[PDB]
């Protein structure tokens, strides 16, 4: 069982995820409690007025999903809500907030209420990101640093004493972490940090490339662009160990690759990958969907042998690269190596529950559990 075990397990949970078709719908009760030592519920956002609020008021509330997540409590797992999220980050309003003192303190009690009114053991902070606003640096205030990690003093201060969780989603990208996270602080008053070690490559980069590298490549035109790099920076900052627990993705980035008849990584692109019948996002593709068209549509699988990064996959103009549960297992040895915190999910619904593809139900996230389970490094 995970919550006798050494290491956390934060699983995040998406409300969005209800409104797919077929066996891609998700509800709460999909949740399997044996699977995770936290969950984590995504996501509420900050209102006009300046205080956490519903984002989806059909689903949190008129159909109780707050409550049925908070369900899991009774299971042992820790269930905290997240405030955020890539989305409700894209304007000024985070920054405004955490530079006025005032808005700030407003917040803070209205936000351990919200809490405690729908029985959240804790606040999970998602803002994409202080100063670099959706990874754009030159959008905020550097004072962003110093109002966030006020913000999560003042936080951590009302929480605490209540028993109260809180944690905070982190970028994997060193330019961020320099210009937005005051580390020290951070690493000191949150409970975790789940760093969001993937999204590393996408359609954005123009050229094909792993959603989430473990080690470096020789052909990546950073040395710093994936996970060891990143969660050794986060160390080398002043993260204790015990505090990190390393992000791992249940879905792949998708490419329209140019007609040059090549199929290797970092070869040009058009285009995000054509959207998936269940997740319908250009540039994104659940695991669930990735494997389907392994199995049963004639892609080709690379992977590498030396296991520095997942497999890609690849038919026609159409190019995705993700995690299978080989890769997942090296990751989670690399989590036990250097004694994090544990290992993180984004997301619940994008790993294959339903067994679509027969490797078994939640294939990556049992991959997960059973090598944090198993003592051998
Ligand atoms: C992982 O990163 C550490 C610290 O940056 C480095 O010493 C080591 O070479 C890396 N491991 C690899 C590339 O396998």
């Amino acid at each position: 069982s995970l919550l006798n075990s050494r290491y956390k397990l934060v699983c995040y949970y998406t409300n969005w995820s209800w409104y797919r078709p077929g066996i891609g719908k998700y509800s709460p009760e999909d949740i399997d409690p044996s699977l995770c030592t936290h969950i984590v519920y995504g996501f509420a956002v900050l209102g006009n007025d300046g205080l956490m609020t519903a984002h989806d008021t059909w689903s949190d509330y008129d159909n109780r999903f707050y409550e049925r997540v908070v369900e899991y409590k009774r299971y042992g797992i820790k269930v905290s809500l997240a405030l955020g999220g890539w989305n409700d980050s894209a304007g000024d309003k985070y920054s405004k907030l955490v530079n006025d003192p005032a808005a700030r303190a407003k917040f803070v009690q209205h936000a351990v209420a919200f809490l405690e009114k729908y029985g959240f053991d804790g606040l999970d902070l998602d803002w994409e990101y202080p100063k670099c606003w959706q990874v754009d640096c030159s959008k905020g205030p550097d004072s962003d640093k110093q109002g966030f990690a006020d913000l999560v003093h003042e936080l951590s201060a009302v929480l605490k004493p209540k028993g109260l969780l809180l944690s905070a989603a982190v970028s994997p990208n060193k330019m961020v972490i320099d210009a937005g996270y005051d580390v020290p602080v951070l690493a000191r008053l949150l409970d975790w940090i789940a760093v969001m070690t993937y999204d590393y490559h996408g359609q954005w980069d123009k050229k094909t490339g792993h959603v989430a590298p473990l080690y470096y490549h020789p052909d990546d035109d950073t040395t710093y662009f994936n996970a060891n790099y990143t969660i050794h920076y986060w160390m080398e900052k002043g993260t204790p160990a015990s505090k990190i627990v390393m992000g791992m993705p249940m879905y792949g980035q998708s490419f329209t690759i140019e007609n040059r008849g090549i199929h290797g990584l970092n070869i040009p692109v058009s285009d995000g990958g054509e959207p998936g019948e269940y997740t319908r996002a250009k540039g994104f593709l659940a695991y669930y969907e990735i494997c389907d068209r392994i199995r049963n549509s004639g892609w080709t699988v690379v992977k590498d042998p030396y296991q520095r990064m997942g497999p890609y996959a690849y038919k026609g103009n159409q190019w995705v690269s993700f995690d299978d549960v080989e890769i997942i297992k090296k990751k989670v040895n690399f989590i036990k190596s250097l004694n994090l915190g544990g290992g993180m999910i984004w997301a619940l619904d994008l790993d294959d529950y339903r067994n679509r593809c027969g490797q078994g139900k939640h294939p990556l996230l049992n991959a997960i559990k059973t090598e944090l389970l198993n003592p051998k490094i």
